[PDB]
């Protein structure tokens, strides 16, 4: 087995922690850094770079430097978010054979779980170097608002990296574990607002101590898995592209090398503007034309930055309201506001959040490391080293089936505690109907057509009978990772026959095993309602 390490696999930065006895501990990587860039680069010389070495050559090799893959993992190629990023990213995003979003580097097509596995592999090696023994088990983090496919593809990424994924933990829940292990015998209700490089979560969580045992219960969660600092940077990049075009007549978007330089300068400027009132983007020799070489030199004030991204910040406030509604609490029921994630260092974000809650956020939380610490505490709860700690999480989205008339029937509502087993009995719509179609849906809308479709299977062999009489029991089962299986069985089957499916499109076992072996090639180289 070995130690169960905790990995914060982030859109921008990743971080690994372990239990040092009863104390969680973040690990420096080989470069001496407590976090590692989630960046994967393939060189012309054919080496695979992860982290800071990948980062520092991105400007000379943008097309084969992969980043922000957490914004693609488990997504369909036809996702509106993916379609937007196809034009924006320097690397090649393509459709896999099953329609998932994939990436092509130097002619080879790659599943995002393979790429993320490179980051996980680095984090795995970092712990091994520290511990001086192999690591094969891990808790890996995902955004609370990750859907089923995104969770499953992240779990695959860990398997491809040689890790047995003992738990997929939602990122605000990990942050709550890290925050609440310290504090004593005081009942607390907390709001965890996690704005990162790629995702945004809000979770409302109660921490109660029954008698010596701390219970962590998510009351509600919400967010946006494609809202993050990458979007703040993009707004600044577009403004710099526009300002340079206006007073120089050159559109830098044709130039992938200039755009990689521009992306890096914009993120640097954004960051400096969290403590300064103004700063300069200086890019010498950014381009050239018939009149000669050209340089970008433009002042960016905090005020300009704030107007460029204010609606992104406001976009994070609306999920807060829904989360308080689903928890049935007002802002004054919230004892502590916790800001997690690098993008929460922006003063405007801090000000908007504090104003909404009417309360200043806690300062005794590490916004870069609380998620990793919590992943590691989770692993100590699983082994048993951490005791008297109970975790009660939820699933974020409403899930059900289509019943007769295009109607979505919900078997699991958003914010139901997990693991979950919800069953309901359905019947045939016609007479002597020999099969029913089980069509799985995710969403809140009344019509089945307005929700997202997740999968479908048919349960056949229903004995001919009047309409409404057969008893078809459909069961929705969600495990501790937030991943869903859907079952249907005819209650009068002699052998009690039941069909079960996974809820999401993803890798099959042939692909994973091939990718697992490619990952060791690289490591040696280095009833009432009616169913139609
Ligand atoms: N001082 C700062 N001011 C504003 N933004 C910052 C600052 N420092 C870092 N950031 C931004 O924070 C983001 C990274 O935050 P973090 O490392 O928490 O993200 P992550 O956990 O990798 O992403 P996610 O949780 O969304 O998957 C980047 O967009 C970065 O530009
Ligand atoms: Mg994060």
């Amino acid at each position: 087995s070995g130690k169960i390490i905790g990995i914060d696999l982030g859109t921008t930065n990743s971080c690994v922690a372990i239990m040092d006895g009863t104390t969680p501990r973040v690990l420096e990587n080989a470069e001496g850094d407590r976090t590692t860039p989630s960046i994967i680069a393939y060189t012309q010389d054919g080496e695979t770079l992860v982290g800071q070495p990948a980062k520092r050559q991105a400007v000379t090799n943008p097309q084969n430097t992969l980043f922000a893959i957490k914004r693609l993992i488990g997504r369909r190629f036809q996702d509106e978010e993916v379609q937007r990023d196809v034009s924006i990213m320097p690397f090649k995003i393509i459709a896999a054979d099953n329609g998932d979003a994939w990436v092509e580097v130097k002619g080879q097509k790659m599943a995002p779980p393979q790429i993320s596995a490179e980051v996980l592999k680095k984090m795995k090696k970092t712990a091994e170097d520290y511990l001086g023994e192999p690591v094969t088990e891990a808790v890996i983090t995902v955004p609370a608002y990750f859907n089923d496919a995104q969770r499953q593809a992240t779990k695959d990424a860990g398997r491809i990296a040689g890790l047995e994924v003992k738990r997929i933990i939602n990122e605000p829940t990990a942050a709550a574990l890290a925050y609440g292990l310290d504090k004593g015998t005081g009942n607390r209700t907390i709001a965890v607002y996690d704005l990162g490089g790629g995702a945004f979560d809000i979770s409302i969580i109660e921490i109660d101590e029954v008698d010596g045992e701390k219970t962590f219960e998510v009351l509600a969660t919400n967010g946006d898995t494609h809202l993050g600092g990458e979007d703040f940077d993009s707004r600044l990049i577009n403004y710099l592209v526009e300002e340079f075009k206006k007073d120089q007549g050159i559109d830098l978007r044709n130039d992938p090398l200039a755009m990689q330089r521009l992306k890096e300068a914009a993120e640097k400027a954004k960051i400096e503007l969290s403590s300064a009132q103004q700063t300069d983007v200086n890019l010498p020799y950014i381009t050239a034309d018939a009149t000669g070489p050209k340089h970008m030199n433009i002042k960016v004030t905090r005020a300009k930055l704030e107007s460029l991204v204010e609606d992104l910040v406001n976009r994070s406030i609306e999920p807060l309201k829904v989360a308080l509604q689903d928890a049935g609490l007002s802002v004054s029921d919230i004892d502590d506001v916790i800001l997690v994630g690098g993008q929460t260092r922006m003063p405007m974000v801090q000000k908007k959040v504090a104003e909404f809650f009417g309360k200043e956020p806690r300062k005794d939380v590490n916004p870069d490391e609380a998620v990793a610490i919590g992943a590691a505490v989770q692993g100590g709860v699983l082994t048993g080293d951490v005791k008297d700690v109970l975790l009660l999480d939820v699933t974020p989205l409403s899930l059900g089936i289509e019943t007769m008339g295009g109607v979505m029937t919900t078997l699991i509502a958003k914010n139901t505690t997990i693991p979950t087993k919800h069953s309901q009995v359905f019947s045939t719509a016609e007479d002597n109907q020999s099969a029913v179609t089980i069509h799985v849906l995710q969403g809140e809308r009344k019509r089945a057509a307005d929700n997202k479709s997740l999968g479908q299977f048919n349960l056949d062999g229903i004995n001919p009978a009047p309409r409404g009489m057969p008893q078809i029991e459909v069961t929705f089962d969600i495990d501790a990772d937030g991943i869903l299986h859907v079952s249907a069985k005819d209650k009068n089957s002699g052998k009690e026959q039941k069909i079960t499916i996974k809820a999401s499109s993803g890798l099959n076992e042939d692909e994973i095993q091939k990718m697992v072996r490619d990952a060791e090639a690289n490591a040696e180289a280095d009833g009432n309602r009616l169913l139609l």
